[PDB]
């Protein structure tokens, strides 16, 4: 049941106070794309010299088992906070859906070391022990520990998303999601899968909604009830505006239809 019955325009509020505070202004990539308070990731154990050390522009997405953190690409001044998030939440898989720079605009500040290098990002130590190139993505095997605890964090960095619109077919996204799914399931009690793009809502929302629907089909089979608008509204209750364009909406149905056809 991956048929489109409703048009995107039918898809059409909760507090965002923390994101709005003056102390947090420079932690947002876009002035008006902010995390809801009720699902934001709250960062603990911050530097006690910092009056505000609990904020990152990120939300937990729980499909309503696997959960996600939807976030923006790092800014130079949020790279440390991003690694505090990944550590604290026990995340073991990161899905990066952008290049660092697209059409000459930054979309994410490099927050991982080169292959066979290590860097410390604030209190977090990150070692890149191996990269693997695939046609549609690079996988980086990262080892994360707290400088004062090591665990492997696998970063799947999608390569092939066009700088304009969406991929004209979903094969690359589905191969990538399938590897993500198996890696997450390979790691006992891994935490939420981190997904990001520039703002953390368009590409990030498209990937998370496709993964959620594909996971339903895993549990329930190809004839299960699917409701894409309801699933989008459900994720939108947890971070504002997820799935931004009509092309991304049509791409979601195309991807789930192709997934069904592999079964």
């Amino acid at each position: 049941g991956a048929h489109m019955w409703e048009e995107f325009e039918t898809l059409q509020l909760y507090s965002r106070k923390e994101g709005q505070r003056q102390e947090n202004k420079n932690k947002n990539r876009y002035k008006n794309i902010l995390p809801f308070d009720h699902t934001r990731v709250v960062l603990h154990d911050g530097d006690p010299n910092e009056p505000v050390s609990d904020y990152i522009n990120a939300n937990i997405i729980m499909p309503t088992k696997k959960s996600y953190i939807a976030t923006q690409g790092c800014l130079q001044n949020t790279v440390n906070d991003f690694w505090r998030m990944v550590f604290q939440e026990n995340s073991r898989v990161i899905v990066m859906t952008t290049k660092e720079v697209e059409r000459g605009k930054s979309k994410c500040v490099k927050y991982w070391p080169d292959e066979y290098a290590l860097k410390e990002y604030g209190v977090m130590r990150v070692r890149n022990v191996k990269e693997s190139a695939a046609h549609d993505y690079t996988l980086r095997e990262l080892k994360l520990s707290k400088v004062g605890t090591e665990r492997t964090v696998w970063q799947y960095h999608f390569r092939t998303w066009p700088d304009h619109g969406v991929p004209s077919d979903p094969g690359g996204v589905l191969d990538f999601l399938e590897e993500v799914h198996h890696k997450q399931e390979s790691i006992m009690d891994a935490g939420p899968v981190v997904v990001h793009c520039s703002a953390g809502i368009g590409r990030t929302g498209t990937f998370i909604v496709i993964d959620i629907l594909i996971d339903i089909i895993r549990e329930k089979g190809v004839d299960c009830d699917i409701d894409v608008p309801k699933t989008i509204q459900m994720v939108r209750s947890q971070r504002s505006g997820m799935v931004q364009t009509e092309a991304q909406y049509r791409f979601i149905y195309m991807a789930v239809q192709h997934y069904i056809e592999t079964l």
